[PDB]
C-alpha cells in the first residue's frame, strides 16, 4: 500500500482485476488523488447502493448551479424519483418487452444471414440489432448514424480523468442536446396524435396526477436510446468472449437452448458492461469503518463485488450452473434505481445468442490482425469483435 494512484485502466482486465482483488484485501474503501472514493467488497457495494439518503445518485447535488436534468431517472433521489419510476414503468411494461420477441429475431436473423464468415459481431449484429429495437419499441424512424454510436462513442470517450471537474458536465450536454431536441419534436408529435409506441404511451401517463412534460419524456427517451445504443453492444460483445474462453458451452447451450438464459446471467456477473457505479454522500458517514466526508463523489465497483469471494464461491470461475440463493443481479444495480430495462436486455441478448448457435454452432473471437480494442474507461467491453464463424449453411460440397 502506498499513496501513488494506479488504477489499472479498464483495457487490462486481468491486471485490474488483481488490483481490485488486493484492495478488497487491504484497502476495502480508498480515496484517489481526486478526493473520489472507491468500494470494493460486496457487502459494502451493497450498502452505499442501497442507502439513498446519505448516498445520493443527483451528481449535481454539489455544484454552485442546482440543475437535477429532468426525467433522468438515474439522475434523481427520492421522493421524486419514486413518482417518476412509478410514471415511466406504466409505459414501459413487461407486456411491452416481451411482444418485441417476434421482431428481435426477425433483425437478429437477418443481419447475420449477410454477416459471411468473419466478419466484425459488434457492426453486424450487437450494434444495429438494439439501435433498431429500441426505435421501434420508441416508435421513431430507422437512423442514418451507424459507426457503433458515433454520439454514443463520443460520450464514452469523452474528455476524461477527474470526475470533480465543472466542464464534463458541458461536454456530456453538448453530446445530448441534439439528441434530447430531436426527440423532444418525436414526443410533440405523437402528443398530437398518440399511438401505442412507446413514447405516446410514456406522454399519456399518469400516476397520482403525475404526468411527464415533453422536457422531462424527451430526456427519458433519450436516456432510453442511449441505453439502446451502448448495453447490449457491449454485453453481446462480452458474451461471446467468454463462451470462447470456455467454448464447451457452445455445445451444451446447442443441445439444450434453455439453459442459455444462465448463460447471460453469468457472464453479466463475470463481466458487467457497467463495472462502476457513482453516488455523492449528502453527509459525512462511514463504510467498512472507513470515515468519508460530505459531499464527495463515491464509485461502487460492481465489477468488485462480483468477483468477491464472501459473496461468491470460486468467483473467477465461469459457471452458468450455479445456482444461487436468491439470484439478484448486481449488475443491473441494488435498490430503487435497479435497472429499469433489465428484461429487454435479457431478452435480446438471449435472442441473440441462441440465433448466433443456430446459423452457426460458435463463434471464436479473430486475432489475426490485432488485439482486440477494449474500452478505456466507462465500460468493460471491446470497441470491435472480429469473428470467425468455422460452420455455417454457406458451406458447399
Ligand atoms: C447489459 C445491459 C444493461 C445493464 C448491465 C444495465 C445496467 C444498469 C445499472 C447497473 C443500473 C443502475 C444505475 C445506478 O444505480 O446508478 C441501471 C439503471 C437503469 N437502466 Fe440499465 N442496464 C442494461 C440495459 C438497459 C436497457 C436496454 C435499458 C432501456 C432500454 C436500460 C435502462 C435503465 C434505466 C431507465 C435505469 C434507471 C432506473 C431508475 O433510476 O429508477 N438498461 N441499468
Ligand atoms: C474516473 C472515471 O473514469 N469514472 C468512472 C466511473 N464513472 C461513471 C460510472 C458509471 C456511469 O454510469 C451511470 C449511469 C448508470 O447507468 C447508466 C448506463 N445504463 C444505461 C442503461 N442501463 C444502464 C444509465 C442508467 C440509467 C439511465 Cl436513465 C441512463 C444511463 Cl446512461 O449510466 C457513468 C460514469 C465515470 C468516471
Amino acid at each position: 500500500l502506498t499513496t501513488i494512484d494506479e488504477v489499472p485502466g479498464m483495457a487490462d482486465e486481468t491486471a485490474l482485476l488483481d488490483w481490485l482483488g488486493t484492495m478488497r484485501e487491504k484497502q476495502p474503501v480508498w480515496q484517489d488523488r481526486y478526493g473520489v472514493w472507491h468500494v470494493f467488497r460486496h457487502a459494502d457495494v451493497q450498502t452505499v447502493l442501497r442507502d439513498t439518503a446519505t448516498f445520493s445518485s443527483d451528481p449535481t447535488r454539489v455544484i454552485e448551479g442546482a440543475s437535477p436534468t429532468p426525467g433522468m431517472i438515474h439522475e434523481i433521489d427520492p421522493p421524486e424519483h419514486r413518482a417518476l419510476r412509478k410514471v415511466v414503468s406504466s409505459a414501459f411494461t413487461p407486456r411491452t418487452i416481451s411482444d418485441l420477441e417476434p421482431r428481435i429475431r426477425d433483425v437478429t436473423r437477418s443481419l447475420l444471414a449477410d454477416a459471411g464468415e468473419s466478419f466484425d459481431l459488434v457492426d453486424v449484429l450487437a450494434f444495429p440489432l438494439p439501435v433498431t429495437i429500441v426505435a421501434e419499441l420508441l416508435g421513431l424512424p430507422p437512423m442514418d448514424h451507424e459507426q457503433f454510436g458515433d454520439w454514443s462513442g463520443a460520450l464514452v470517450d469523452i474528455q476524461m480523468d477527474d470526475p470533480t471537474d465543472p466542464a464534463l458536465a458541458e461536454r456530456i450536454a453538448d453530446v445530448l442536446n441534439p439528441l434530447t431536441a430531436y426527440l423532444k419534436a418525436r414526443c410533440a408529435e405523437r402528443r398530437a396524435d398518440p399511438g401505442d409506441d412507446l413514447i405516446s404511451r410514456l406522454v399519456l401517463a399518469e400516476v397520482d396526477g403525475r404526468a411527464l412534460d415533453d422536457e422531462e419524456a424527451a430526456n427519458f427517451s433519450t436516456a432510453l436510446l442511449l441505453a439502446g445504443h451502448i448495453t447490449t453492444t457491449v454485453l453481446l460483445g462480452n458474451i461471446v468472449r467468454t463462451l470462447d474462453e470456455h467454448p464447451a458451452h457452445w455445445d451444451a447451450a446447442a443441445e439444450d437452448p434453455g439453459r442459455i438464459p444462465a448463460i447471460v446471467e453469468e457472464v453479466l456477473r463475470y463481466r458487467p458492461p457497467f463495472p462502476q457505479m457513482q453516488r455523492t454522500t449528502t453527509k459525512a458517514t462511514e463504510v467498512a469503518g472507513v470515515p468519508i466526508p460530505a459531499d464527495v463523489m463515491v464509485n461502487t465497483w460492481v465489477l468488485s463485488a462480483n468477483r468477491d469471494s464472501d459473496a461468491h464461491d470460486d468467483p473467477d470461475r465461469f459457471d452458468p450452473s450455479r445456482k444461487s440463493g436468491g439470484a439478484a443481479q448486481l449488475s443491473f444495480g441494488h435498490g430503487v434505481h435497479f435497472c429499469l430495462g433489465a428484461p429487454l436486455a435479457r431478452l435480446e441478448n438471449r435472442v441473440a445468442l441462441e440465433e448466433i448457435i443456430a446459423r452457426f454452432g460458435r463463434l471464436t473471437v479473430d486475432r489475426d490482425d490485432e488485439r482486440l480494442r477494449h474500452f478505456e474507461q466507462i465500460v468493460l467491453g471491446t470497441r470491435h469483435l472480429p469473428v470467425l464463424a468455422g460452420s455455417s449453411p454457406r458451406q458447399s460440397a
